């Protein structure tokens, strides 16, 4: 088996109401209190809050979906006031439709595809540190987020502002259960979903936010292309090496059902374009976020104290 190194026990020590998300009841308002003015790139709109003029996000939930939405209302709201972390503001229905919504607070996204072509160094240190205090955040709560992605990372590049979005995929951590492995979107899925280990942790959420580190520092977007769920392995071993994917599943007793590759060493991935955003505390950083074993991962409590923060520290 195997649990987490560093928070393993957080929701056994607090109250069942903190994690019993099923046995949650939102109290829904009424959405028309809110104009929903323009779509954002579940439909998700920016939205005026017609009391107090108030800019907010309303994201549209999928009516049929009872326990999901428990689960996420219950997350939002422990989470509630934590660093950089999406602010759920209210829970309303639609009175025509009766479908939920959730209220947040408004960030104005950037957009990914653009931004990661005109950060320098310090940006993808600054904004990494601000996405790890999110996820050392929550992990602390006892949640995994499950879906750490650029799309579900919103950046205002112009107020250095950065909010953890989409808690419909998050789940509470106890040690020894077994959660669903297709969870997360196929290129930030860390190998041990891949290879169908169930008992996984919060270094689920290091090995993808391990991803976006590559694909900001090296600018290839995603870092890890794979073609469908197989293929995402096999893009995973070309780069850490078959022989020692093989080393991790004899290791956690996991039977693998690809190729010959080796190891790559990440200086490996450095070319004209991208060389001045890769030093080689960068690479060190990666190196040990981007590891099959999930165990050895730093935690996000760890990776913030590695060098390659102390320019933003
Ligand atoms: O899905 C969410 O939680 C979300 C989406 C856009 C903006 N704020 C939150």
């Amino acid at each position: 088996g195997s649990r987490a190194r560093v928070y393993a026990e957080v929701n056994s020590l607090r109250s069942r109401e903190y994690w019993d998300y099923e046995a949650h009841v939102p109290s829904w308002g009424n959405q028309d209190d809110y104009q929903l003015v323009r779509k954002l790139g579940s439909e998700v709109f920016e939205a005026i809050n017609i009391t107090n003029n108030e800019r907010v996000v309303v994201k549209i939930l999928k009516p049929v979906k009872k326990k999901k939405i428990k689960r996420e209302v219950k997350i939002l709201e422990n989470l509630r006031g934590g660093t950089n972390i999406i602010k759920l503001i209210d829970t309303v229905k639609d009175p025509v439709s009766k479908t939920p919504a959730l209220v947040f607070e408004y960030i104005n996204n950037t957009d990914f595809k653009q931004l990661y072509q005109i950060l320098t160094d310090f940006d993808i240190r600054f904004y990494m540190y601000e996405l790890l205090k999110a996820l050392d955040y929550c992990h602390s709560k006892g949640i995994m987020h499950r879906d750490v992605k650029p799309h579900n990372v919103m950046i205002d590049h112009q107020q250095k502002k950065l909010r953890l979005i989409d808690w419909g995929l998050a789940e509470f951590y106890h040690p020894a259960q077994e959660y669903n492995v297709r969870v997360a979107s196929r290129y930030f899925k860390g190998p041990e979903l891949l290879v169908d280990y169930q008992m996984y942790d919060y270094s689920l959420d290091m090995w993808s936010l391990g991803c976006m580190l590559a694909s900001m520092i090296f600018r290839r977007e995603p870092f890890f292309h794979g073609q469908d769920n197989y293929d995402q392995l096999v893009r995973i071993a070309k780069v850490l090496g078959t022989e020692e994917l093989y080393g991790y599943l004899k290791k956690y007793h996991i039977d693998l059902d690809l190729g010959q590759h080796s190891r790559k060493r990440w200086e490996n991935f450095i070319h004209s374009e991208n060389r001045h955003l890769v030093s080689p505390e960068a690479l060190d950083l990666l190196d040990k976020l981007l590891r099959y074993d999930h165990q050895q991962r730093l935690t996000a409590k760890e990776a913030m104290e590695h060098p390659y923060f102390y320019p933003v520290v």
